[PDB]
């Protein structure tokens, strides 16, 4: 149950940018410039 809702909107919190579920998972990935 990684829940792209719950997943997407808790990791866009911790200040990433974009994520999405994996295998099952919840990774996510932070942009810079």
């Amino acid at each position: 149950a990684c829940n792209d809702r719950d997943c997407s909107l808790d990791c866009i919190m911790k200040g990433y940018n974009f994520g999405k579920c994996v295998r099952g998972s919840c990774q996510c990935r932070r942009t810079s410039g």
